[PDB]
């Protein structure tokens, strides 16, 4: 059976099959992801008013990444359902081609709404000192755009061509560590002239931003992080994959934007937090 | 046939099948779940503003689970129907493996939204006394989820290993208790300072909480609540489950947030009821 | 063919197989239903602000009703179109069970919103004067769900026990004449000592109430109302069934909402009608 | 094949099959049509403070109109794809009947929201001078009902009994040019005693209402305007017919809307064109 | 086989068909075009008051093609998966006809709201001088409509009959040369007695719709642009297309929105930017 430039998903879901355990908890993950994801729409559309006008953009840039993540999630969730099915023979799920292929690249198109936005939302709620808006912002859409497309090309490899998964993936990983360096820049200056409570949640935002970001290329390497024929090139590794991705996603989405309105609420001349 | 690590509904769907009475009940009772859900969602929106500013987040939270338990209870109403089928030769409702095996661990996993938010959301509306708001919350926060990830471990057991599900059952419990205890404290300290009104809501809220969250542990043991080979390891154990899940989802989500709202309007100072 | 325990749709749909007039039209008439109560769900949102901040819960409830109704109807609609498929040969709809037996018992369990519900709703808008609030809402929700349980159970039997079908039917109808004996009550209490205006709308929903909530047990009935072997055991049964309970779901949720809507309205002293 | 009482699209379908261009402009039209609505529905609620409150009930019952028009043609647009099928070996697209036949009943049973509420809606625009506002409105909803359920019997035979489709269509065009008798009624008394602006507006909003309104029983009749075995008995007979409904659609319910809120702000005391 | 007036995207299918990243990626970018669509609907309805009264009739357009684009690439995302199925023997995906052909026709259609709404909006920020708006209006409609109809038309020769699809495709492009000059001459007035930051605005409004518009004209050519037999005659054009159209639809409805939305601000006595 060629498979051709395809997820290692499908790979295990060919020659193994999946457990009962490994599908249902793949299945479950996705569904928690895209139920975070609505609940947080409705987060961040409720509480606009919370903060002052100029700091409201902040939650309607949340709103916009959880209605990309929320359609791309629920997508995925029945992706995963449509590409697995049981064997009553032998009691496991197995690859079912007539749903299509299982892809991971869903998610990274549209990581081309959720990074660019994320990025941006944050220069709505802190207030630069040395580096110049436009820059920064020009920065971390070409860096966010150049990550995204190179990581996608890389992705489509991981199994037909490790090579080139490994080349595509590093070159990626070099735009990543440039939206690091910016985004390291934009927490220092904007802790600068503002309450100490403010500063803590920009210390907290850099550590959530480097753990939840850092996640995505954990996810990229996940069936390979214990070598070949390792534990994780398998069906524990495929379960491995979108439980980061989901932690991922709450993290770098939801808590990130919760941080930024707490953060906006002590900023705000009217609220107290 | 081999089902491996599934939950009893799959068993007696694939053995005896399901009447027409069991099989339409538990479409149904899920139907009715989802429905209760979603009009929820729209009363604790609509209701917002009876409330002064500080208590709001207590409906938007209350939104949040609503969002949740719609999206899991409608998902978990097509799993249903997609993984029983009719036998015209038998007039009975079989296993349809096509469909996936059905498994109630979609629940656990979303309730990694909806305990830590119903947990939170009275934070919002009572005032603490001697206990720490930070410290209450991520006691809530972390027994919630070990109590909620053991669970999920077990639910997988419920036929295949008796003594997994025992064990994993006993060890969320601990956790269980410990929420329990945890919340007595909070109604407690809520009732200080404020109207007998608000302390007679407190009072039905403690009791509502204590019978609703117990409902829970209850549906995990049900199949074998009248021992082996009981009148519950059947099609009628089956229909039990799935309307205890629907009264406690009831019971935990809106009952629990409407109540809520009611204490915050007697605390509120413009409004009354 | 072996249908146990299944509504005369099913018997109807095995055996004769239903026309195109008589299958289109029971779809038609149920999309017309859901369209209807996402409409009014529109309409009683829009409205809140048209009355006293004190009868906008009367708003809410309707919306509440609605969106309970629209989900029922619309999941009605498409399981209508699931239970009867074309065969080219005769040129009619037959039973596909593969589709699952039809069942009106999804109406019945969402009744435990709509009921409860549109009882409650009207004392928001009416004042009693000997009766307490809290024990005619006790009284409605107590007769409200025993009447609909005991009518749930009935209908799974309306083929299978013709006299389990009439005795639960009889049970039911006790628990309605006691609904019936309380909203009489409720309707003349609420006259006392308000505007002429006020009053004739009263006597309209007292009608409308009767009228509307009596088309409920008649579709229970409706395939016997012709006695056995009578015009209504047929293709024209069911037709007629789903045209009543879809006269009864607009009458008693929407046209119910828009005059008490009305009502409040003219007991409102900023709003003029 | 026996098709019994089914539209004339049913029997081209199964017969002569529908060319790519016939069957996907039927697809795009109907689609077409419903993001029309959907997107009216949007711009209805949007634009409701934009006019005096006693003029915001007109686009509250556009909004109506659009839920209904939206959830039809969307169901409707479904049900094209569902009925016809390619097949491969003469590349044409033939009935399935798997996918039900195909019915514009649909539309009709719908018209019972769209028809009495279009007719309503201008009567809380235009100011009557002779007319009672409650005649008028009860001459629209009586007429209206009986011209819909009139066309509704007889689209059913528009092939398999033409003399049936004739005498109903015939007696439902009566009811009709009561419609229109009345509607031009309400227009010139809505002239007398506002600007000639509002005047210009209710003159292209009678000629508009004669024009889309017609357009239904042109679509009725649609089949048969070429005579027996005529072009329009055909493929480009069906493309037509949808076309028509689609243009009348868009005419009677989202252009009708933009002009009544047109009148509406230039008889709003605050705003101007 | 026989696939008659047919888009290339199903000869491509059904002779060489396509592999995992031509498939993939198709699925993707219509995924990324529908999720941003939607993502621009709700930031164009939370930025409604950003801007003064006279200007948010251009958020409400915006919204208003949002709805358009969104249902469409949803709807064209899912007919793309139904249209091609995974051959397990040759690892491509081949012509599916059972999902129907894939057809670009159901973009044209949708167009007759895009192109008159985008033309339409821009009136509502920038200030004629020497044009009159109801003329300017009527010549981007009637252009619109002819360039979107005449272009409808041409596609489906676009493999069946290439001369047809060249001359339809000359005389759309005629009434697009009309459409550039008018909104050339729209963004000159536009221009006149604004500030410099306004002008800079409809500068950048005046590239990006020039590129943004020929995008169409280029997605329409894309299979033949590399001549007979040339690279883009394969699944490379097919991803080309679906690329350019991608970037094209986020281009001219969602960045010309926020552009015209940032005019506005300008333009508020109010707000700055
Ligand atoms: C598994 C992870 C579960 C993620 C939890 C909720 C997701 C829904 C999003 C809602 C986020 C609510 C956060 C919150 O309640 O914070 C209030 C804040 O402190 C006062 O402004
Ligand atoms: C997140 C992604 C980070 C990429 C990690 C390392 C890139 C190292 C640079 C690339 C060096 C190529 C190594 C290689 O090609 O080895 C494959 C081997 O031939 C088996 O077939
Ligand atoms: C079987 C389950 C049935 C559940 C029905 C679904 C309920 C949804 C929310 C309805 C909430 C009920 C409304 C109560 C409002 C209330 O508590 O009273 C008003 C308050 O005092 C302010 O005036
Ligand atoms: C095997 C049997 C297991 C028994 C576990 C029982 C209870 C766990 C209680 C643990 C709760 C402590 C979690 C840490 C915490 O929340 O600390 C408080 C907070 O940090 C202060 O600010
Ligand atoms: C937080 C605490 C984490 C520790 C959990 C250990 C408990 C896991 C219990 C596993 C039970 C294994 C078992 O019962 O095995 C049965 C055997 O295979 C034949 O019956
Ligand atoms: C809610 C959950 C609460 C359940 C707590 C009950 C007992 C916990 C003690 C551990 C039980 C370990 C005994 C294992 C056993 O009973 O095995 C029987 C049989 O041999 C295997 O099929
Ligand atoms: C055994 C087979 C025969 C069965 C035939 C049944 C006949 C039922 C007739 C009337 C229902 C009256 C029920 C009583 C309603 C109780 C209301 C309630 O529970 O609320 C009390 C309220 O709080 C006050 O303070
Ligand atoms: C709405 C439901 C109203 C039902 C009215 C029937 C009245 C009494 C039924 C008593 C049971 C009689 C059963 C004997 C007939 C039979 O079983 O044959
Ligand atoms: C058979 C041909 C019938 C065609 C008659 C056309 C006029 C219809 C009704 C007028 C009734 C006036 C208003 C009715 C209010 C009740
Ligand atoms: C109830 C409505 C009654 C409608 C029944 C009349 C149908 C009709 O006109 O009959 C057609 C003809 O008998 C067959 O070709
Ligand atoms: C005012 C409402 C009119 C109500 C009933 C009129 C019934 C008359 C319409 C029935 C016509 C049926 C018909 O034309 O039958 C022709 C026959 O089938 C050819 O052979
Ligand atoms: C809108 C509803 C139109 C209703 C009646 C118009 C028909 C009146 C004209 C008389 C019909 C007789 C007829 O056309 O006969 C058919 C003949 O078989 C063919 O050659
Ligand atoms: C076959 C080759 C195609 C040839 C390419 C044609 C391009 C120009 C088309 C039309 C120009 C004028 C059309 C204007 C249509 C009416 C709109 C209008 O100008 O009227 C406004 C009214 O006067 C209120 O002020
Ligand atoms: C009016 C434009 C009509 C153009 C039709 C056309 O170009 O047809 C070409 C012909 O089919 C080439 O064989
Ligand atoms: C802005 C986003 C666009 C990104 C999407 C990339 C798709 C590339 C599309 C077109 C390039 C090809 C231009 C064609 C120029 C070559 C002409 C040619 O090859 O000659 C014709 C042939 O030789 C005579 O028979
Ligand atoms: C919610 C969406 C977010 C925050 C997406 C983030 C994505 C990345 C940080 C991706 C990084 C990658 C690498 C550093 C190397 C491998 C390829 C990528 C694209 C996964
Ligand atoms: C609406 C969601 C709610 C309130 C969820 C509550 C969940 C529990 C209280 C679960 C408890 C469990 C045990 C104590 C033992 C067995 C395993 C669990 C997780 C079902
Ligand atoms: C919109 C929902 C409403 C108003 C539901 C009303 C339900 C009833 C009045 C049901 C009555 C019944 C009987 C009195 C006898 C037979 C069984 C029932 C439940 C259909
Ligand atoms: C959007 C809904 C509208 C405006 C509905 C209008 C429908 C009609 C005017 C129908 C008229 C008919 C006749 C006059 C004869 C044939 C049967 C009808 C019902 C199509
Ligand atoms: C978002 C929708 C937009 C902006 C649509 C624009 C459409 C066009 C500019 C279409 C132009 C065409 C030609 C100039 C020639 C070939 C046929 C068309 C219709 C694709
Ligand atoms: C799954 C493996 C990747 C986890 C990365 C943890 C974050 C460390 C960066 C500091
Ligand atoms: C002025 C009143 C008449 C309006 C015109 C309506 C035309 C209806 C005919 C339907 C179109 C047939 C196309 C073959
Ligand atoms: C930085 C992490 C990259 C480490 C690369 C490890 C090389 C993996 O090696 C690969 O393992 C597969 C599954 O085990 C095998 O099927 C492949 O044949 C083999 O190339
Ligand atoms: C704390 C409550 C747990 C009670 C444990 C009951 C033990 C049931 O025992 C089990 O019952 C099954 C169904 O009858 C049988 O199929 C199994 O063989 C048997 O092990
Ligand atoms: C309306 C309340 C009383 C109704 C009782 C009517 C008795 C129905 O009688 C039943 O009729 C069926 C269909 O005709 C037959 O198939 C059954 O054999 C017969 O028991
Ligand atoms: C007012 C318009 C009514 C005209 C009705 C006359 C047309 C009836 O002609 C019908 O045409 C069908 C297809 O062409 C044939 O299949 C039928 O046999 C024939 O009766
Ligand atoms: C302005 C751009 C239009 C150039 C028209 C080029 C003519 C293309 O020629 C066509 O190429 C197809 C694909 O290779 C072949 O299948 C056709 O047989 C051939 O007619
Ligand atoms: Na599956
Ligand atoms: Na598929
Ligand atoms: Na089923
Ligand atoms: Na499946
Ligand atoms: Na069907
Ligand atoms: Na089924
Ligand atoms: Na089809
Ligand atoms: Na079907
Ligand atoms: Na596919
Ligand atoms: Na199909």
């Amino acid at each position: 059976q060629e498979l051709g430039n395809a997820n290692f998903e499908n790979f295990i879901g060919a020659t193994e099959g999946f457990s009962e355990i490994a599908y249902q908890f793949t299945s479950h993950i996705l569904t928690l992801g895209y139920a975070v994801m609505l609940a947080g729409l409705l987060y961040f559309i409720l509480t606009i008013k919370n903060v002052d006008k100029k700091f409201q953009m902040s939650n309607i840039l949340s709103a916009v990444v959880m209605v990309s993540a929320f359609l791309l999630l629920y997508a995925q969730a029945q992706n995963w359902t449509s590409s697995f099915t049981f064997n009553e023979e032998v009691g496991r799920y197995f690859l079912d081609p007539s749903g299509d292929l299982f892809n991971n690249g869903y998610r990274y198109l549209n990581w081309l709404i959720d990074v660019p936005m994320l990025l941006f939302q944050i220069l709505f709620v802190v207030s630069l000192t040395t580096s110049k808006f436009s820059s920064v912002r020009n920065q971390f859409w070409f860096s966010g755009a150049m990550m995204i497309i190179t990581g996608y090309i890389g992705q489509f490899y991981e199994v037909s061509n490790l090579t080139a998964f490994l080349v595509w993936g590093a070159i990626s990983s070099a735009f990543f560590f440039h939206i690091l360096w910016v985004m390291k820049k934009v927490i220092n200056e904007g802790k600068e002239g503002i309450s100490p409570a403010g500063q803590k949640i920009l210390s907290n935002i850099w550590i959530l931003f480097l753990i939840s970001w850092t996640l995505y290329p954990g996810a990229y390497l996940m069936p390979y992080l214990t070598g070949v024929d390792g534990f994780l090139y398998s069906e524990d590794g495929v379960m491995a994959r979108q439980l980061v991705y989901t932690i991922a996603d709450v993290s770098s989405k939801v808590i990130y934007g919760v941080l930024l309105g707490n953060l906006a609420i002590t900023l705000s001349k009217n609220k107290e937090l």
